[PDB]
């Protein structure tokens, strides 16, 4: 599963371990459908969520930074990311559509926004060039580079801390480029654990995006 | 893979994600063997080891609860284990075998440490039962009985904070008993990720009884 | 401030990192009391918690084992505790009251369960100590001490995960003991930081005793 | 205890729970100065860490995003930092000393690159400023900014996950720039807690700058 996110984003599904049943049975220490669902319900419902960490995913995710730095604050969940030290960046970088400014009356048209963005992350990005072509190291020319930059990384994170990340960026409150994200994942989590999925949107979800 | 510990213990692997790659492709941040190998050797001997963070084990292990003990100190991971408060807990108690005090000049033979081991817990088990069977509450009736009690629980751990686990409890210093649990795990662990394991051990194990 | 719990136990505070102002400081980074506790409120009833992580306690807790096993598997806290392998254990015990099994009715009268239950602790400390004085390790001699041992640690916890304990231990779900250790940690914490505590009551617990 | 980093950052300690002390009691488990150093030494040259966890520090930090990027991926700690979606971000940017680049011959002179490094900045803020000044939602315009603007955050960190961090960042592999902070972070814990940090140097220290 790959999911398209913002211009240039993705989420994609690179591993899962476990499914509803592993909940199941981590909650009953195990050696019917019906009831199994019941159980996973009566968990939600009643807030004992250790049973879900049993059930871990690994996505592969691009994101900009901007969105990367909220994400990487969830600390109960493993990081690795792409290195500016340690490679050469890539010219990619989030440019908003017109349509993210809708709502705002604003005393430049949205289009010259957009432009304007392009504009300066072009001239950033020459900046950065120069440095590394002069003999700059990597790790001081990218200090130039806007957080607009795509970056990418793997994330392996259990179902009870990704309820934790779809409660809080799944959400109105959270910036709408990581709400994208989150819906992303949400989709996932649900392909992949529907039982679970539907228990938590009923009894245990707390943002208000996702039904 | 389930192991035989103890008199009546065990550990079988229940699930497993991702393997000695898992580990490589998050290094990598990816979309030949010789060099797979040499990175997890190069990620191991410098101490790079949050790529290890992607590959997550779940056990079910029946053990005494002095073992369970000393294992739920480790914090990164997760436990679901029997409850006292919520079952009939079953007659299943650790008798050390009298080679266990090998070493020991006792002023009584080991045979009946083995035997006076044996008696109490059963006086302690036929008071729960007494105590049960006249309408306490279990989880008051439970608490006459001894730390050798066995229970059982599921555990899910990522290779890295497995490591931290073999390097304290796969180790002289460790309780005998968990060192046998220990080294169960190692042998699990070596199984499914070999090039790690093997890296592990040549340059990053702190224990001094794996090999 | 110290709290006797149960029979023998009791709670300390032993140490206190921080106040109220350290949560509207962290929150606001900051280089009138009407808004500081206006910022409580807010920060609690949104689900703002990370700032009250800038509060910590180190508590020093004596609890009958059965007791402790519940209380650490609070994961997200720091604990220190006394060693059986590495002291001889004191002859302390936590005998329930005959109170404790008001609402039930047994076959034997409640004080003939108090007096079955001290006997059979009196037995198995009576085998520990031969076992030791025999020459049986210690850590192998303890494994006949019941569960209602008598345990000491120090337990070092921030304010967040603190009212996550209090949620699930203050709350008439939890076993009436860890229940009555809750209490005594509710209000040493009220008395450290009135008015995280109040807006904590008001707006986010979710136990079912504290008022 | 404050200390100037870089050319416009800063570390400060807020507050600080405990000292050498509260590791020898947690450690003790406790209701002379030879014995309580003497067991420090041993905690430290064994391994036993746990006991350092009760020794707690709130820093209030300065730092280019950059720098804050790498710091925040130390997860076994608390952060409260300044918000670009909720604040107007100040005109602050790490510029590069010329002496940051002594040891690479470069084709273009250091202190050109130190202007070229102010341009950059320079235009990417006034893009920034037009972007807010036209009515566009802060949390957009300022994607354009630099890595090198300097951002504030609390820090609450206990003393172990304190040492990981110098292992970490006070040695030679770290990005200079955070290992200045480093440097400040390891002279504060010095001067709370000498025979911890003496200790630590002397038995576990893992980096090679810190003497
Ligand atoms: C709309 C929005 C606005 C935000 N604005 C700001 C801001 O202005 N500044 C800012 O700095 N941050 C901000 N954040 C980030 C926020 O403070 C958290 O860092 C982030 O939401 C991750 O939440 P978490 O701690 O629950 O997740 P994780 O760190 O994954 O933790 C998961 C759970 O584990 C527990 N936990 C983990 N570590 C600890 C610990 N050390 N102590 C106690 N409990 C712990 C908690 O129960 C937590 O819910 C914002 C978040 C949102 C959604
Ligand atoms: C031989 C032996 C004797 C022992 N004797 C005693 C004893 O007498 N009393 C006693 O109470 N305990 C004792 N322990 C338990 C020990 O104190 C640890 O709780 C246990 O070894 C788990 O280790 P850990 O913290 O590394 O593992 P985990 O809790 O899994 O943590 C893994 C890693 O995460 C980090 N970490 C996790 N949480 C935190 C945190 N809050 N702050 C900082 N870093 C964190 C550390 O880097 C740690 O190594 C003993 C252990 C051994 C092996
Ligand atoms: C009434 C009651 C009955 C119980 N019955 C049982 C039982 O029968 N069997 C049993 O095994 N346990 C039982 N428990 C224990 C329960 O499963 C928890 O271990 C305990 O409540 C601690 O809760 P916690 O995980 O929220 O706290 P902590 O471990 O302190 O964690 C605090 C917060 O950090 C987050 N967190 C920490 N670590 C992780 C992680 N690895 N992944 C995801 N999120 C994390 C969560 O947001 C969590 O709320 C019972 C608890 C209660 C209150
Ligand atoms: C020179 C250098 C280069 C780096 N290069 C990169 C890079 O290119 N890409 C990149 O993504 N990162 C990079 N890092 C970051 C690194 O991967 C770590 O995120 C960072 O060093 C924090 O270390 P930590 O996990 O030990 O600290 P913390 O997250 O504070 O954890 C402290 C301890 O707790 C334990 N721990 C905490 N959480 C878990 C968990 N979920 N599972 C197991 N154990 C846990 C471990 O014992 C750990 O040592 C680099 C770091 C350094 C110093
Ligand atoms: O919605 C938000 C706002 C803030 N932050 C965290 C991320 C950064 O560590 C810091 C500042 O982020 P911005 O507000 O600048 O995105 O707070 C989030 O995680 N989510
Ligand atoms: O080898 C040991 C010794 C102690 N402990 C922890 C477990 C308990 O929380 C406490 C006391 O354990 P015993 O020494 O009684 O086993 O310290 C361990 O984890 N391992
Ligand atoms: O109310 C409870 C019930 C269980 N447990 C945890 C503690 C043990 O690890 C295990 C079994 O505990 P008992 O039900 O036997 O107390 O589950 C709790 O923390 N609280
Ligand atoms: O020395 C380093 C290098 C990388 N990272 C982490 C921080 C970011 O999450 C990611 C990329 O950082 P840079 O290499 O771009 O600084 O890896 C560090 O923590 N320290
Ligand atoms: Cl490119
Ligand atoms: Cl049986
Ligand atoms: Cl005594
Ligand atoms: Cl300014």
């Amino acid at each position: 599963m790959k999911i398209d996110i913002l211009d240039k984003g993705f989420v994609e599904l690179v591993d899962v371990m476990g499914n509803d049943l592993s909940a199941v049975r981590a909650a009953r220490v195990s050696f019917d459908e019906e009831r199994d669902r019941h159980l996973i319900e009566y968990l939600m419902k009643h807030g004992h969520e250790t049973p879900f960490e049993h059930i871990v995913f690994t996505f592969h995710v691009k994101a900009p930074i901007f969105v990367a730095r909220q994400w990487f604050r969830h600390r109960i969940a493993s990081y690795n990311e792409l290195s500016g030290r340690y490679s050469k960046l890539s010219y990619e970088f989030y440019i908003p559509s017109p349509e993210r400014l809708e709502g705002y009356k604003t005393t430049i048209p949205p289009e010259r926004v957009t432009e304007k963005i392009s504009e300066i992350v072009d001239k950033a990005y020459r900046t950065y060039l120069e440095l590394i072509e002069s003999g700059v190291p990597r790790e001081v020319a990218r200090i130039v580079l806007p957080l607009n930059l795509y970056t990418r990384f793997f994330w392996t994170v259990n179902a009870r801390s990704l309820m934790n990340f779809l409660n809080l960026r799944a959400d109105s409150h959270a910036q709408w480029e990581i709400q994208q994200y989150a819906l992303a994942i949400a989709r996932i989590f649900k392909e992949k654990c529907p039982w679970t999925f539907e228990a938590f949107l009923k009894y245990a979800y707390k943002g208000d995006i996702l039904k």
